[PDB]
């Protein structure tokens, strides 16, 4: 297995399509009847469009569904030195403008949920009808957050190992060294990656993603407080498992109760309807671990826009 | 300037468009059936930096001149100033207002953004770009080639950051003039004046911060942008030199930096025209409008 | 205001002032007590000069040979543009002990001075220190990217931002009017406290580049607190004064959180030293100045127990 | 990985670290302190020590991160420099003449400006990357246009405290580098001196943290002892525009101007045919230059 050669991809239930956005090619898949309201699905970090493979089938009964590979992931362009929230987000603006061509409901998981909120605030006018942020690391994914734990006290331990042992565009590729260091890590999420083989979704991932989160450059020019304070559409914030590790004090999960509270206050001050669904027993990737439950929450909220 | 009530009338009516995050102010001139042109001002310059050249270009072109975010009547956006946000604003402006392929001309930092659009616009948006005295590399904190911003315009930016401040929150013009008067940078000493120039009153000095601190282009290194340009490019290179007292760069970019930038743009496969005008000021479109429009029209006429 | 930028602001105090050339800088200091008694070094809080301790020095001089110092960028000590770092502050103090005190010392520091006392416990030359008192120290909370809890941006950072912008490096801006306007609009109670009664004398002696390097996270970039605390080599007393959470912002009030204190104590315990912890939640952060008798009581009680059995 | 050498080795506790060193010559003669280049141990000077020990009391040291303590997250010019201040005060206990090669010569200048008063009689800066080892220098080429390419490969393929240790991947990338210095490191086995090196050294130079709080122009403008600056091979690579050698002629001029304004005697010796480690590749030549200059210092 050689992720650096980008020859790792496998079949999926929907055909894969590509669009030139200008700087990058973005790979995506499509499901459902084009006469239905459009939905855009943005995956979690290290997740490709097919992170949503099962939920797409359920959602396609009611919506025209697009799921995308972000730059640095899947079959989309890898762009050294270019990974930032603003480049991710403007990629998605161009996708909506060039491919979807009608208003969309956007759902994103974790960093994808950060980008869904990015679009709510910063898309072109009228591109969006509402957004679902699925377990988003508001503040918790920033190096210098306005509120609560930083990324160094949450997912950063994992990103540090990715940066060191996998490297930009898999330039190091030391899977054995990664597993050795991960098995001895204080992060339960880090220890979770130790395996004989490389998970498929991680084979498709550009680990420079991890560098820009760990080093705090990905969001340097996009502070979360200013983004959250400027959303322009309804927002559903889903909040899954979270807790504090007694051994280290680090955050477990995507964001703390305090970070969720401050994020909700910020979006409420922007003048939009903010719904909050707390599912403390769910994994962060509910759209994949509990697809029917996720689609139930999604469709309930989508119907009331 | 902090209250943003300083604006005055101009030879053209001003229009505003909602791009999403920001409102963009601009002016329009010429016949809607002529080829479209987009003019991007230098740093601290509003759209009306191009007022004279617009008149001359409007005989042949449908001309748009814009205020970038943090300038003029466009939105001020604290903590958001980066090349990619400037650039994508302009992508949106072309898509929502111009709605036709455009020829883009940009002065200094506007010319960096002209090259940004050449490489990173949506497909087919651009026919070609004129980069008027662009500080390739020299406006970066850590350039691949040649002088850094700290050895170029950085001394000016340090003074703006310290004495004017983000969104004019400090606004110590007397303290700025005192310090600029004692600066080794000739460009800094050129701002000493009793009153605040009109263009600078409209300017958000957080601009100077993000250039001085190296954050504006952190996720947009110039060598990767220059190596991915996709349209014909005309690079005009105006006055430049070395100050013996400091070794600092005078002008927008050195001959070495122009050479390395042209090599990258050539490696991207595009036709790069290089016009060296070592007598001209960096803002030739304003100091010598007819000469600027001649160079522009000569080159634009030859585009497919 | 230009007087602070010209550094002609200094006034007399209760003790005469002395200077020593440490190499890069001149360090100003005051001395009290019997040279026959055990030596003590007092390190002020940020914006505080040696005379922050003036009253406590009188009380301590009864039983100790007391030295109180101006750090670089403060008081009459050298202002050093672009050189403000925990390592440069700390090595200044190492040289002061070596060149002036010439005896083992008990070190007591307030807030950032307490961070520097811990620095010395870990990183001084061998045998220079017998123990350190860390008076309300912002362990982790004065860092831009701490291992644990609140960052400086969620604590004292709002004050440092206003100092950086309106006072400026070496007081080059000096916009006190603008500072007060912005401060009166600030959510930080510490920020608002600086407005009344003009520019405090201690602040006029202060180089606000201090505030820049804390706000920008450069002061301790090469000196992470977790590695410092895990390598202390002397007994440590940590006094923990007022602290809480502001409901309006979630920001820390005080020097460090109870979580940060716990994690700091755990690291110092793992270093193999005796760690004492005294919680005084009703005290201001500068207890040595606001309640000198109470401070000297804590100090002397603990210093007595440093005596070998 | 450490091996025997021609001189016995000693260790001293400086506080945070233990410092390894070797000592040679008559303890009655004037003291000399030798600081290696980056990735160099004290025995970088082994042959030069023999020659110098006939007239001088010679000390050669391992800096932190090179048998001296490795100290993760603590590598900075000021921590390097204060280590040496402590070594002089605790070990040498007499004024010293200091010679340092490349980054060691940066530290020799550091000591001239920032040591404790009177610790130093003079410094020799052997091919020092003044400015050129900084991320944002006041003058000339930055580290990214000089030795940076090498440091980037060390950071990625070797890693902090050799935590990655992908020597094969390093050799592959180095052999294909446009930097001749990088290409020079390719070898089937790890050189002994590099086995002794903490590559977090390379990280802090590449990332510009090593000297963040120690800008070179303020250091050079505050030197307090005589300075000898030796300037070896240097040039421009036409393919990249990058600097070859330690510093440019422009950077040497700007450094000399600052040291002149500091108020000290500055001597400049241009040897454009010499490699940067003249004390190792041409020891007799190096000791001739040093012994001449040191004899002119006030006894
Ligand atoms: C490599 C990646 O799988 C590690 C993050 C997953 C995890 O910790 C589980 C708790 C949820 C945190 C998510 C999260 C947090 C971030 O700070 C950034 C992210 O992109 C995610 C993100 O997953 O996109
Ligand atoms: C007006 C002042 O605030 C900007 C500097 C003017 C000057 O030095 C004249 C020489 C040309 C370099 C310009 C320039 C250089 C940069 O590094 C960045 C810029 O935005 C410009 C820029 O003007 O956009
Ligand atoms: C006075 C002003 O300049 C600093 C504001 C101090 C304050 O909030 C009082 C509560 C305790 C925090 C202290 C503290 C905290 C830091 O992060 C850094 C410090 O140097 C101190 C420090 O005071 O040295
Ligand atoms: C990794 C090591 O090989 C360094 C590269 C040596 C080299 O290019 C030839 C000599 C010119 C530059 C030296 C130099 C330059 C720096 O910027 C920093 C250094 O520590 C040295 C230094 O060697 O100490």
């Amino acid at each position: 297995t050689s992720p650096a050669l980008r020859d790792v991809h496998v079949p999926h239930a929907y055909p894969e399509q590509q669009v030139d956005l200008g700087e990058i090619t973005m790979n995506y898949a499509e499901a459902g009847d084009p006469d239905r309201p459009a939905v855009l699905l943005i995956p979690e970090q290290t997740g490709s469009w097919w992170s949503y493979e099962e939920a797409m089938g359920l959602l396609s009964e009611h919506f025209h569904v697009y799921a995308v590979d972000l730059r640095g992931q899947g079959r989309s362009s890898w762009t050294p030195k270019r990974y930032s929230l603003d480049n991710f987000g403007n990629d998605l603006v161009r996708f909506i403008a060039l491919v979807v061509k009608r208003p969309v409901v956007v759902a994103g998981n974790s960093s994808g949920g950060v980008l869904a909120a990015w679009l709510s605030a910063y898309s072109m006018p009228g591109q969006l009808r509402g957004v679902l942020c699925e377990d988003p690391p508001f503040f918790a994914s920033e190096l210098v957050p306005a509120h609560g734990h930083s990324v160094r006290q949450g997912a950063g331990p994992v990103f540090e190992l990715f940066r060191t042992y996998l490297g930009d565009q898999w330039s190091v590729g030391d899977w054995e060294g990664f597993c050795r260091a991960a098995g001895a890590s204080a992060s339960p999420m880090a220890r979770s990656f130790v395996a004989d083989g490389i998970p498929q979704h991680l084979q498709e991932y550009d680990p420079e993603w991890a560098r820009v989160f760990y080093e705090g450059t990905v969001g340097l020019s996009c502070p979360h407080e200013r983004m959250l304070g400027q959303v322009k559409t309804p927002v559903l914030l889903t909040h899954h498992m979270r807790g504090i590790d007694p051994e280290t004090g680090n955050l477990l999960g995507a964001l703390s109760d305090e970070q969720a509270l401050r994020a909700r206050r910020l979006m409420d001050s922007a003048g939009v309807t903010v719904d909050y669904e707390s599912v403390p027993d769910a994994s962060y990737m509910m759209h994949q671990s509990a697809p029917a439950r996720y689609v139930e929450i999604f469709t309930r909220w989508a119907a009331a826009l």
